[PDB]
């Protein structure tokens, strides 16, 4: 019902595996998305001083039309770019944050932006500014079941069981979806402006299937195609129930199974993510980019091949 906040110790921290089953246990997949914030001690590396001249092969123009709260989204692909012209472009006039009072403005502006000047998101980037030091949370090393998609099937699948890093600017977002093969993600906000999230739980999926498609009658399961925005507003105005959560850099959010969500970044900042699996997840993979379960079914399900 409620996005719940994690704050592990060190020792709760280590096992990556055993902490998502214990925050399942406290109900956490409930609301569809959790906070988790690490330890003081812990760090994903030491110093980001040696990323400008990463590669953005394909930043992409996020053009908005629509009215009303009710958005499609419309990506076109542009040149490349390195990340120090990414963040120069972020922080010049076109592009930078509006002078706000408070988050409530901010987000009143966001949504009142659209469609507006389009900002341009460096997404879906493979890669990982995580270092192999960092042994607990690593996001290319989370060890979880999903692994067996690798390393039974030899499968690979960009973004999905390897990482992807997104460079952010003010009204960059994400459109409504669920992620593929109803898995699990987690989300770490490496450095920069916040990450706003929306999620509406599990619970009340189907309700925000039934208002899109009435929402989008030409385009309709076209949500997990990442294209529709939606205001909270029309969602309480339609008595979807949802949940409002604020990232900040440090911070990890754990999206669950069925669980939609979308979003926005406040300014320029970089994030890491990457889908993961529990066996909890299985039944969920074998309803729902797309891949095989058996590896899932037969090394963690024998009983019921
Ligand atoms: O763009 C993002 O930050 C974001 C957030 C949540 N989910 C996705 C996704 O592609 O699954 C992307
Ligand atoms: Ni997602």
């Amino acid at each position: 019902h409620t996005i719940m906040t994690f704050y592990p110790t060190m020792e709760e921290f280590a096992d990556f595996n055993t902490y998502v089953a214990y925050m399942e246990s406290q109900g956490a997949h409930q609301a569809g998305l959790a906070k988790v914030i690490p330890p003081k001690e812990w760090k994903a590396r030491q110093m980001y001083d040696d990323i400008e001249d990463i590669l953005i092969a394909t930043p992409l123009q996020q053009v908005t039309s629509g009215q009303g709260g009710v958005f499609t989204q419309y990506h076109k692909k542009k040149k490349a770019m390195r990340v120090g012209q990414y963040r120069r472009l972020a922080n010049s006039k076109k592009y930078q944050t509006p002078p706000h009072q408070n988050f409530a403005d901010l987000e009143q502006r966001y949504w009142k932006s659209h469609p507006g000047n389009p900002p341009i998101y460096g997404a879906d980037i493979s890669g990982s500014l995580f270092e192999e030091s960092t042994k607990q949370w690593n996001l290319g090393h989370l060890g979880t079941i999903l692994d067996l998609l690798e390393q039974e099937c030899g499968v690979v699948i960009e973004g999905v069981n390897t990482p992807y890093l997104y460079f952010g600017m003010w009204k960059t977002t994400f459109a409504w979806h669920t992620e593929d093969m109803d898995l699990y993600s987690i989300n770490y906000l490496h450095f920069g402006e916040p990450k706003t999230w929306y999620v509406v739980p599990p619970e009340h999926g189907q309700h925000l299937e039934r208002l899109a498609r009435e929402l989008f009658p030409d385009i309709s399961a076209f949500l997990r195609h990442k294209v529709a925005l939606i205001s909270p507003t029309v969602l309480k105005e339609n008595g979807i129930p949802f949940n409002c959560m604020t990232q900040e850099a440090g911070e990890f959010m754990v999206t669950f199974p069925y669980g939609y969500h979308a979003g926005f970044n406040h300014g320029f900042n970089c994030a890491e993510a990457i889908n993961f699996a529990t066996p909890r997840w299985i039944d969920y993979g074998k309803m729902a980019v797309t891949f095989s379960m058996d590896p899932f079914v037969r090394i963690v399900q024998p009983e019921s091949y």
